[PDB]
């Protein structure tokens, strides 16, 4: 187990606004790595030094988690996944960075979607774990997913902040339950592992500004996706999927065709919503292979 | 210490020939009047109403089986809370009591209990009344978008970290059922803190949040039919409907399902009450039932 301290720490002022942390390491053409809830740079931790050997390996953390700035926390609109998706466009801007690989899942599969529609030009490959879709919302909050999709209208209350925030051992409580259920595996992290996890989400506004992405998304007036996001793209494109994973279940892979062309499809039996912690190996080589 | 202290009542427990032992409280003179509690909740609800109705009732107010000071049937068999085993036990009660007819009060969960109660045992009802009810339709609305943003809460329940982290502390618990407490009222704050530490008491006791939450498991997971045929028949039975208006959980909008069930009832939509109409409009309730129970 590799720990946050033992990576090379970054932070830089982005043209969105925000102040972004990232983590970097590796020589090679881009590769931009994007976590989701619950996350921060941390969850791609087993995959960054061997990707390292062949890319430019890049980090970061979402804005309103990690240690990347939270806007203002009483102002939603500042959480919108475009607003994010943009984030990682002016990241490349800042560093330099003409065209990159990139990779997402959960909240960054939405942000992926986005990105590589919006950013075409600024994308070389990418690739998509669990993928999520404009259609996704009919199933999400449909019979009988919302005996999985409880937790996005939890975290529209002000309890949800107030109860899990309540003490380290709530936090832990309350965040331990997805990293299991979520995953093929029982037990997904070892005990330090999620003590890691909850000494991230402790910190100030984190698990604030992390529900209010499910305030400015995923809220029962909320429209995160744009009509742009309904093209079907050319882009050739890598999707693995956990066929543990609960709350993005793989069977919604038969919906890919109405928005991607040109797509691998990869059904992982014993993997769930995190590949990069369940699948270490898989994650490496196959974005190895299908990046030249 | 400003609210009628829970000790402060005539207390008693009572094994049923359900199988289970009840307790509740009673006190009053009168034709007999049962009153049932929902979640969050147990017999203390009612207690605002419990005095001023037994000047003309013999008041009798149990813990729901799975709540309070009753029974907590074995934790991991949850067919043991069905609202269908909660239904008997309200008739094994007035056996065991020697009552052969009642008059019957029921809100959240307890709607339910009654919608079956009048109907498998009307022989047992005088006239009944329920506050927001809930008919078999429900599910189609509760589970509906956008009400899932209301009913998250049954859903949380299915897990075993709900219990987990509900049961961590005093604070944890006060901060969960606080939200409820209120979200569901019209007023912004229904309980005093030292009334909302009763209810920390009660529900910090063994086994009372593991078991109000396996209520959810037994009758409102996505695998459940807590409903029977027999539910479907409409009743003549006279009830008296209330409905809080500011209801965020039972909304009122609902009235428009109850002439599917009922063909004799009455309704009148409080403007200013919630999902708990014995604590928040206490007056009215005991207007109310004594109005329509002579
Ligand atoms: C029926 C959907 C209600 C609100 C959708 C929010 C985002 C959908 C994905
Ligand atoms: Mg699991």
């Amino acid at each position: 187990v590799r720990r946050p301290e033992e990576f090379s720490h970054n932070e830089i002022q982005l043209s969105t606004g925000v102040k972004i942390h990232y983590v970097r390491e590796g020589s090679g053409p881009p590769l931009l790595l994007l976590h989701g809830w619950p996350g921060f740079w941390w969850e791609w931790s087993k995959v960054v030094a061997p990707l390292a050997e062949h890319f430019d390996v890049i980090v970061p953390d979402l804005r309103g988690f990690g240690d990347s700035e939270k806007p203002d926390l009483g102002d939603i609109s500042q959480y919108t996944l475009d607003h994010a998706t943009d984030d990682q466009a002016a990241l490349l801007d800042e560093l330099g960075i003409d065209e990159a690989y990139v990779v997402g899942h959960d909240y960054a599969a939405i942000i992926v979607h986005k990105f590589i529609r919006k950013f075409r030009n600024r994308v070389i490959k990418a690739a998509i774990f669990d993928p999520i879709t404009p259609d996704f919302g009919e199933f999400y909050f449909g019979i009988p997913h919302v005996s999985e999709s409880w937790y996005s209208q939890f975290h529209q209350t002000d309890m949800s902040v107030e109860l899990v925030s309540s003490s380290r051992t709530a936090c832990k409580i309350y965040f331990t339950h997805f990293m299991n259920h979520w995953s093929y595996r029982d037990e997904l992290l070892t005990d330090d592992e999620m003590e890691i996890y909850v000494d991230n989400f402790m910190k100030a506004g984190n698990i604030h500004g992390g529900f209010n992405y499910y305030r400015a998304n995923l809220s029962m007036t909320s429209a995160p996706w744009n009509e742009l996001d309904d093209e079907v793209t050319d882009l050739p494109v890598t999707i693995l999927w956990g066929q543990g994973d609960t709350v993005v279940p793989s069977l919604l892979a038969d919906r890919l065709p109405k928005y991607y062309s040109n797509y691998t499809l990869e059904i992982v039996e014993d993997a769930g919503h995190f590949m990069m912690v369940e699948k270490p190996d898989i994650v490496i080589e196959r974005l190895t292979a299908a990046f030249k």
